[PDB]
Order: structure tokens, then sequence, then C-alpha cells
């Protein structure tokens, strides 16, 4: 009806069935090789997982449950003054394969609004970090000391059959997504507002303008624009670093707080979750090199030489696409429809008719077009949201809805231990003569 | 003089050249397949990453850099009256693929002790933890809060070149291994020993004394007990969970503080570390519904309940090994020089014999053999050491020197971010459709 | 040696030399339409006029010679001990386009303590003056009054050159710039202070302070909510109601006293800035038939009964403003740091989230955003200035310095009388056929 559990008990055995055919069936199927150069390329190119949440074409982009970015924002559900499709919604997909009403929309909003409450200890030990301690820290430590209050865990503690996994991990999972912004709002206010009060949860307002209004923005259209960046950073497939850690965690029977904190020290990588502020810092020094205007011609020779240094240009290529990140593209159509005229998102622009261009000549490039952190810095600052450290949490609480859907998954469908074979260097050499 | 960051300097332009060249010559080689079974099933037996300071045979269990258990307790440098192996000596082997001479292991005791010293930030946060926050949760907590003090954070955000990764990693590592007690012990302390302050370092003595000093201990024997502990625990190849997690946090360029507290929260999970700690719950749970000696019948049928309930037995199967683990084995040794005839050992013996032809005829075990966790508990409750909710901790203390180890090889050698590709169910039946 | 008058003596000639330039090569060009729609809409869309000061991009907000109310709040000097931007900074970027230095701005608020001072039959004037004759018109009368001083009406009479008109435009619009709070003061002290005469002019103070100091109010930060209010509420572009009645009679070479009087009847129109008056009106009426804290239904009613009587909600909608109104969020921004809590605020911010989905519906309104009048009212409640009716007075003081600057540069190009052509109905749809 509208109890979204109840839809998802319903779907569970089917899952299971189709599942459990299938492996009869095709279970010793090859789907791919391993060769050395894999091993040593960080998995690259290996069919390692299944993740049923979203999956990445190389070509096309992500899909969450069948469903492109662009169907989503037609198909999702928006706030009622609203252009730009809601993450609950999104979630609702996730979790159910399935469009989400309005009134289903509704209600998960609400069970969001009263799930969201932060136990003393983690309120005091966030108001007890030092300000040389990083946002991605403390929210990695807060919902790490948030796991007192796992219901899986103590369930676990207690005995209770495998076939009911889920439910705990359900309601927990619900418990941190509602939770998530009261821990990265508090972290934002007290590092960048001298600690002022978070404030209130509005039980008739969405996910995002609750997190919005926490941290001190009103602008609707900011709050259009979290709707929208929580809905597309929310899931990237499986094999990400932040996902892929979630489910390698999870799948020990870890909690989803201790699943998720692992994962936000994944994202909390260089490689991972700070390109966003990379870009940012690279774009704001080349406008501080070139000027603020720039012709085709000198940004053009300014990328040739940036690669003739040696140095990739930042925001560009990508471990797994192939082609323009759709994620990039729906920031774009927001700029240009909301700030076009901002002199750091024109420069954003430039770089994407030149840049692609160029890299396809160098060659060494297998991606040539941007991936989404391109883009997502400038809009951030065009708002006022200036501190560049904390990007990556507005990246973190996205990323919970994706992560955290499919492991209720995982659990559901009774995924074991992740564990492969390693091997030594030395060791491989001896596997290869003989 | 001796400098373990000296010989890292020499061994690792060698093994950066033999890499190379192997892989000149047999990159393309093809080292496995993947199923879908293997990838529904947690990638079991997928032969998905390099890890140099351990290999686990199926047949023969874990060689760390060739050399076996027994053969690490013979030629690993000890104590002066002792008689179990140094961890110092280990990671020593570990991290050079040398074995150490008496005087290595001595400067690296020295080492450890000098960069032993916590910030208040993280004293502060450990004092006011809740004591209904599990031990595991303190110290991923509060390793991830020791990031502050990292300088590969630091020195990769000013441009650090990559030939300098490892050894901005090695100082971390370094300084972490030399932290650890210090949190575990203070997290022991304040738990259950109503926060005594007694934990100094003494600057002649071992990192395992200096430990059992700090926790509150006197016995000769716990202090021999807990540096074979650690030793044993140390690294077990890079696919179990918390090598992996490690490996795949630190792929990204997280820091050896946020990689290690992923690792933790992997960790502790109940098909993971947490196992030793349910072993001695389980243990209690039987002996409460049993006498304290009970015939092989009533054993059978404690564990009968707990299969046909949905549950494991803890401390029992493993994802590769197909025979005893000999870190099993080697605490059997212990217990029988040390402790033949307490109750819970004799239970603890008793398992042995029985459980392993259940479990066989339950099936749902590929291996029905007894892994490390089986037995750790029993050593530690002898000794006093009777707060179970603890013993993960120790355990995370011990993995910090594999992982960390591996991690300085992982970047010095420039092993990149490690990113399979994912499936979905629906994503998979279409791909063995064509 | 800082003389504002000495840049503009610079920067005129260069304008004019471009302006021409541009005429010459794109003069004949179309840049628009007029429909029979925009005809009977009062001129909506209709590209009317060239104004220099300030444009308003309909997604963007304001900017100020390009700057946004963002960069202002940045770039713009401040005073010693403040946070707010000092409005005779923004004067002179209007004035030069150029962001002065804080020598600059130190000069220009000398130069208007110097000519701040009254003639005394203003002074008879204001004394006289009935409390029930509404402030906007003392202002108004005062300042019509004031144009016995003026420099431009004497020297035109005798003949001046038009080269020379701007520079008697400045030194007018100086001097009632200067002039303003004194006759803004007297009015309030007049009305709401039983005439009390306190209200002399610090040399070395800024002129918001002077204000405020002769108003009679002591709070630090009464005196930045005046900095800030002075420096936004300062230009909107020309096409709205006071910058073009300013503009339109200027072109008749009325003298800026004229002009500015004429500006202040047309934004004391309900439906401009007799706005921030009527907001208060229409809170003090929603609060006395509500309790202070309503419910979301409830205040749809209320808002609902304004739009059935046949009005409008005071402070939402604007001509070409399509997303709220920066100068809202500004305001919002102020009141989130210095008064989070006041009640009259809760419902300023609860009526943010409500009012927008009606008026959708409603449908008669293009844009369902906030303007700057919805919320400039309860931050001066907040600080003792509960006079409501005295409101759009402090809006006209800053007002001046747009419509001033722009006045100073209309005249420095010579542009022409504003004289466009009317037609009747009948005369249109006779037009129409043919």
């Amino acid at each position: 009806s509208t109890n979204l559990k109840d839809i998802l008990a319903d779907l569970i055995p089917k899952e299971q069935a189709r599942i459990k055919t299938f492996r009869q069936q095709h279970g010793k199927t090859v789907v791919g090789q391993i060769t050395v150069d894999m091993m040593y390329g960080g998995m690259r190119g290996m069919k390692g997982l299944v993740y049923e949440t979203s999956v990445l074409d190389p070509d096309e982009g992500i899909r969450f449950r069948g469903f492109s970015i662009p169907e989503c924002q037609k198909l999702l559900p928006k706030a009622k003054g609203g252009e730009e499709p809601l993450p609950e919604g999104l979630f609702w997909l996730l979790v159910t394969g399935h469009i989400p009403t309005e009134e289903q929309v509704s209600w998960l909003s609400k069970e969001w609004a009263k799930r969201a409450a932060l136990p003393s200890h983690v309120v005091t030990m966030l108001d007890n970090f030092p300000t040389n301690l990083h946002p991605m820290s403390q929210l990695s430590a807060a919902v790490t000391a948030l796991n007192s209050e796992s219901n899986f865990a103590r369930a676990y503690a207690q005995g209770i059959s495998r076939t009911k996994y889920w439910e705990l991990i359900y309601e927990d999972s619900m418990d941190l997504i509602a939770k998530l912004p009261c821990v990265a709002a508090k972290i934002y206010r007290n590092l960048y507002r001298e600690g002022s009060g978070i404030g209130a949860i509005d039980s008739n307002l969405d996910w995002s303008h609750n997190f919005t209004n926490m941290l001190g923005y009103t602008d609707h259209q900011f709050t259009e624009l979290t709707r929208l960046y929580l809905t597309i950073h929310s899931d990237h497939e499986g094999g990400n670093v932040s996902a892929h850690t979630s489910h390698l965690v999870g799948s020990a029977l870890s909690d989803p707080y201790l699943s998720f904190a692992a994962a936000m020290n994944g994202l909390a990588g260089p490689l991972h979750g700070l390109a966003n502020q990379e870009v940012l810092v690279w774009l704001t020094q080349l406008q501080k090199e070139v000027g603020k205007d720039v012709s085709d011609e000198k940004l053009r020779d300014y990328i040739w030489n940036t690669l003739n240094s040696g140095r990739v240009v930042p925001g560009y290529g990508h471990a797994v696409l192939r082609k323009t990140d759709p994620r990039y593209t729906c920031q774009r159509e927001f700029a240009l429809k909301h700030l076009p005229n901002d002199p750091m998102f024109k420069l954003v622009a430039q770089l994407y008719k030149i840049v692609p261009n160029v890299l396809l000549e160098q060659g060494k490039a297998k991606n040539p077009w941007p991936n989404v952190d391109a883009h997502s810095g400038v809009l951030l600052q065009y708002y006022g949201m200036t501190e560049m450290n904390y990007y990556t949490v507005l990246f973190g609480v996205s990323r919970a809805l994706g992560v955290l859907a499919q492991l209720i998954w995982s659990r559901a469908l009774g995924f074991p231990l992740e564990r492969p074979k390693s091997m030594s260097t030395e060791g491989l050499m001896k596997f290869v003569d003989s």
C-alpha cells in the first residue's frame, strides 16, 4: 500500500526464486577471464560482484533500476513547487524497482522526518571535534559511533535467523538515512557557523528541504539543487570504492552504520570523492592564470600545455564511463537555466566544448569526456557553499541512498562473505610457470 | 644503525623492476575465470588482487613471505626471558621479506615506544564515549579521528610526487602501529577498569609487554600469549574482509588511519573478527544450558539447535582454508603448555572432535574445520580477560601489522584504484544470453 | 587625494565615445517587439530604456555594475568593527563601475557628513506637518521644497552648457544624499519621539551610523542592519516604478530634488515600496486572527481569504524576477545570524514554505516568489523599530543612491526626453486593422 517494508517483503521471495533458478541453470557459466594485468590493475575490467540497484553502462552512463537519469527527472515525484526529483523517490525506486507515486514519496518524507534523531554521545563527540579534523573524518567517526543504535547488531547478538537479517538492515538503513542530514549539518554548523543551532525538522517538508534548512540556506533554488544533487550522486553500480566498501564490509554482517562509515573512509580518498574540490581549485587557478575572460584559442592553448607538462585535466576521464557522464549533463542543464551568466560556470562550459576534442588527439584518455565532478563544485559555490572541504559530505549523504538500498537486498538475498583469493608477485610468477 | 625505512628504500626499486618485467612478459596471461556462481558467491576462489606480505595455501595455511607459523615460531626473535615470537619481528618480515636480527627487532620496539602518544582530542573522544558503545566502534572511531595527524593526507594536498607516497604511508603506519595499544588500552580501562590511568610506555620494552602493562595485567604468560596472539593474527593474505577493505580504501589514496579504521569496521563483522567474541558468548550460553563438562551427544544437540535456527557455529569454516587453521593449532599448542586443564579449553577441545562431523552432515560448509577465532577467546578468559566484547580489539591491533605492511607496498608499487565491474541479476541474465 | 567628481570626469568621455561607436554600428538593430498585450500590461518585458548602474537578470537577480549581492558583501568595504557593506561603497561602485578602496569610501563618508545641513524652511515645514500625514508624503514634500537649493535649476536658467549638466547633477545628488537621513530622522523623531532633537552628524562616522544615531538607536547590530538595508535597496535596474519615475522626470531636465521626490511618490505605491509596510500590517492582522505560531493549513486559510477578496499578498511576486529575490535571501541570512528565533521571523519563514504553492494554484502570478519587501519589516521590528508606516522612508533613503547614480550618467550621456507614443483602445483596434 504505502508501507515500503511490506512492498519489499513481497518482492524478496520472487527475487530469491529468480536467482535460485538462474544459478541452477547458469551458475557454472564463465562470464570473464582474469589476467595478471587485471590483478595488478585493481580488478579493472573484472566482473566481480552482483549489485542490483544500479548498473553503469560504459557508453550511456548510470541506470537506476533500468531508468536513466532523464527518465527519473520526468517520472520521479517532485516537491509541489518543484522541478527536480526528490531523493525519497529515488530511494524507493532502488528498493522496489518501481517508480513511486506521490503518496508513497509523501509517506517516505514523513517516515524519514520522524526517524531523524541523534543521541547525546554523538552530538557531544561532534561538538568536541577540533576544527582541523576534516568533515569526512567527523562524518565517518560519527556514523561509527551511531552503531550503538543498531537494531541489526543487537538482534544478531541475541541470535536470529539468516532469513530475517533484511528486516533489521531495513530499519537501521532507514534510521541512518534519516539521521545523516542531522550529522552532516551539525558538522557544517560546527565548522563554518561557529556552532549555531542546527535547528528543527519540519515533519511535512521533504528530506532535502529539512537538510538545506538545517545547513542555514533558504533559496528554494538551492533546495532544488540539493534535490537533484542528492538524487544523482545516489548510486553508481557496485564497483566504485564507496559502494564496494559498503558491500564488502556488509557481507561480514557488520551493521549499516559500520558499513556506511567504512564506505565514507573510501569516499574520503582523493581518487574517489575529493575530485569535485580538485576541479574547483584547478578552475580557480586557471581563471587567475589566463584572466576571467579567455577566448577558445587561448583556452585550447592552456589545455595543450597542461597536457605537455604530463598533467591531466581534472573532472575528465573515468574508470568505466566511456562517454559524457549523464550526471554532468543534468548539472549543466540546471546551470544554463538557472545561472547561465556565472563567471565560473562559463569556464566550465567553455572547457566542455574544447577539452573533449583535445585528449582525443592526445590519445591517452579512453574517456575524453567530463564526469560529474567537473561541474558540481561551481554550482555549490554559486549558491554560497564556499567551504570546499565539506563538499564530499554532500556526496556521502547522497551515496547512503544507493549503498543502503543494496545492503538491504544483499542481506535479503543471502549474499555471502566477500572473500576473493590473493596472490603475491613471487607466487604469481610460480603459478604462471606451472 | 638500523632503519627500516632505509632497507625499504633499497628493496622497492628492485621489486618495481621485477614486476615491470613480469608484466611485460606475462601481463596478458590468464590466471583464472569468473563464473556467475562466483559473482553471486562473494568472489569465492576468484583471484582478485596481488598482496605481497602473506599468502594462504588452502591445504597448508598461511605463509608470511614464505614462512609458516612454526618456522616463524623458531626463526623470529623473542623477548629475552620469553618463548613466543615478538610481533615487531613479524612486521619486519612482512615488510622486508627478510627474517630480522635481534638488533633490528630491538630497534623496532624502540621506534614504536617513541611514536606512542595520543592527541588530546582523541583522548577527549574516548573518555566521553558511553559504556554501551562497542569497543570496536570506539577503536574505529578513534582511529578515524587520528587522521588529523596524517602526514600522507597533508602532503597529498600539497601535490607530493607519487614516488614519495610510500615514505609517507610508512611514517603514518609506524605512528598508528605505535599508537594502537594506547587507544586499545584506554578503551579497556575506560569500559572495564573505571578509567584507571595506569598506562605508560617503557622505552626499553617490546610493544606487546607495554600493551599488557597498560591493560593492567602482570602475569608473564599473559604477555607471552599477547606476543603470540599479535604475531599470528597479523596477516591472512589480502582477500579477507579486513585486509581487502584496507586495500580497497587505500587504493583511493585514503591515508593509513582511514584505511585501517575501515578495515576495523569490517573486522567487527560477526562473520569476520567478531567471531572471537561470539565464540565465548556461544560457549557461555552452552555451559548455562549444560553442566561444565557435557556428553558428546549433548554437545551435538546444542550445535544442532544453533544450525537449525539459521545461525552459524562461530569460529568454524573458512572461505579458503580446507583443513584446520594453523593459527588454531598453534593456539592449541599454547593452551596445552600453559592451561591444559582449564574447563572452557576442554570444551573448545571437545568441540573440535564433534563440530566438524556435524557441519559436514549439515552440508552448508565447504570447510568444517575451525579458524583462529574458535580458540583465541579461551586463552584470554584463562588469564582473567573475561570481557568478550573486547576481544576483537586485540585482533584489530594485530591485524594493523599486516594491512599496513602491505599498504606501504601497494603505494610503493603504484597499485591503482580498485574498481571492478558489477552487474545486476537482470543485467547478468542478458549477458549470459549473448 | 580622493575626489569622485574627478574620476567621473575621466570616465564620461570614454563611455560617450563607446556609445557613439556602438550606436554607429548597432543603432538600427532590433532588440525586441511590442505586442498589444505589452501595451495593456504595463510594458511587461518590453526593453524600454538604457540604465547603466544595475541590471536585473530574471534568473539570477540584481547585479550592480556586474557584481552580485554576495560579491558586494565580500568585496565592498565595511565599517571597521563591522561585517555588512557600507552603502557609500555601493554608490561608488554604481557611479564608477569600480569597487572602491577603503580610502575612497572613507572620503565619501566624510563628503556626505559635510554637506549634511537642512535649510530652515524645510525644518519649518517638517516641524509643522500633522501626525496623520504619512511619512512618505512628508519625505516627498520636503525633498520637493529642497529644490530651492538646487544648483542645476539655477544654472539651467542661466543657460549653462549641456556639457556641464552632469557636474551640477553630481553636486545636487551629493547634497541630497547627504541631507536625506536628516529629513528622514526629523520625520521619525517628530512622529514617534515627540520631536526630540538629538540628531547631529559625526564627521568621522559613516552615513548609516549617523542615520541610526539621529533615529535614536544604539544597538550596533541595528546599525549593521541599516548598512545592509541601505546597500541592498539601492538600485534594481531602471524599469521599477521609482527608478523609472526618476528617469522620466529627470529626462525633462527637472533637477535631482524634483526627480527624487517624484520617485518617492511612486515608491509610496502599495504595489511598490509601500509593500514593506503592508507586509507588517498583514502580519499583525494574521497574528491577531491566529495564535503566534499557526498550523500550515491555517496560514493557507489566511492567504486564501486575502486572495479571494481581490487583494494581493504583500511582498510576493515581481514584474521581472522569476525566482526568489537575492535581496530576500540576504535578509534571511541576516535574520538567521542575528534574530533566528524571533516570532515574526518564523512566520515570515513559515510563509516562504506556503505562499508560493498558493499563488501558483491561484494562477494570477507569473512569479510566486517573495521580493525584498517580504522580509525587510521583520528585521526592523526586531530592533524596536515598530513604526510600520515609516518603513518605506528607509527604502526611499536607500533608493536615492541608485537613481541619483544613474541620473548623473543620464545627463553625462545626453539621454533625451523620454516620450513614448500612446494609443487608445479604439485607436489600437484600428491600427491592428491595417
